[PDB]
């Protein structure tokens, strides 16, 4: 059965609620982004209206074969009317096509659902600045003070400098980057750009990336592995056995692998700066775990909420345990008392 935190009161709407069958009294199903814990349940047999971004709609049509007549893409930053309710989609700074949703209820309540997001001060100058929000459905993935991480910019600088140095030292080194969903494309694209290479990948991943509207993508990605020195592989193959085997497949073109695993957080962050990160090495294979997050850190999330001053917060992540819930509720109270709302 659908949980309460996926239902928008006073509407016929749900959010990211496709794995529960036909939800009672749902007239429109919203999808914030194309990640499997959120889209799980969609297919060519789905015949209810789905509301989403243009990019998410490309992925629905091409990857899951949802029929076009049921896909309702909305432009960002634009007031739209859905089943008589005004809505706006805003950029969530998560993966490509990821949105937050503002709902303007007929009785005057204003609700923001963040979907998955990485809070940023740039958001303080969208259509959010223009009115009060009464309820916030918040991505609380990293809602605990131990979750610090560097900016995306610092992490990309580290990866580019590391890859550029390694391949300059050894022109026969291969760089490999792990992936298992859309998101974090900047990792492999920035590395390929500094090395003057395209990124080689499977036909299926290349198809997924072509759905995204990324400018000059035919310019950075390819299915011809032979001509590329940056390869993308499934995250599951990013280990010593998987990479030894891949290296065998390249036919003596290469004699070393430098691999990257962009993780969310890892407890090395509590003791280590980005400058100080080192790889795991075995033989002629090195693996770097890099803290590239597409969710808010604790401090980024705190700042966003203290700026927005919602009257009620409803968490959407880590809700399954009483200890997690109570912990998060305590932080929300602190934030409110410290900010004065
Ligand atoms: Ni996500």
């Amino acid at each position: 059965t659908c949980p309460f935190y996926k239902k928008i009161p006073g509407t016929g709407f749900t959010v990211d609620a496709f794995q529960y069958g036909v939800v009672e009294g749902c007239t429109a199903y919203f999808l914030t982004h194309f990640h499997s814990d959120h889209y799980a349940g969609l297919s060519k047999h789905f015949t209810f209206p789905v509301y989403c971004s243009e990019i998410t709609g490309n992925l629905l049509k091409n990857k899951l074969h949802v029929q076009e007549q049921y896909i309702h893409p909305l432009p960002l930053d634009t007031e739209c009317i859905v089943n008589g309710v005004k809505v706006v989609l805003l950029d969530a700074n998560h993966c490509p096509g990821a949105v937050m949703i503002l709902f303007y209820l007929p009785n005057g309540t204003v609700i923001l659902h963040t979907g998955d997001f990485r809070a940023d001060p740039s958001m303080e100058r969208s259509l959010l600045a223009d009115q009060k929000v009464h309820m916030l459905y918040l991505d609380t993935t990293y809602c605990s003070p131990e979750y610090t991480f560097p900016s995306q910019q610092e992490v990309i600088r580290f990866a580019i400098n590391t890859a550029f140095e390694a391949v300059t030292l050894n022109p026969h080194a291969l760089v490999v980057c792990g992936t298992y969903s859309i998101g974090k494309e900047k990792v492999f694209l920035a590395i390929a750009d500094v090395l003057g290479s395209k990124v080689g990948m499977s036909q299926e991943k290349y198809k997924t990336l072509q759905c995204l509207n990324i400018p000059e993508i035919n310019s950075l990605i390819t299915t011809d592995m032979c001509s590329s020195l940056v390869h993308l592989l499934p995250m599951m193959q990013i280990n010593f056995k998987g990479l030894q085997s891949h290296l065998k497949k390249c036919g003596g073109k290469y004699n070393q692998i430098l691999a990257f695993r962009p993780t969310g957080w890892t407890h090395s962050n509590k003791f280590t700066r980005i400058a100080d990160v080192i790889p795991q090495t075995k033989g002629n294979i090195s693996i770097y775990g890099i803290p590239y997050s597409e969710h808010s850190s604790y401090l980024e999330m705190k700042r966003f909420v203290q700026w927005l001053k919602p009257q009620k917060i409803i968490p959407t992540v880590n809700v399954g345990t009483w200890k997690s819930r109570s912990t998060m509720e305590k932080y929300f109270r602190e934030w409110k008392l410290e900010a004065g709302y």
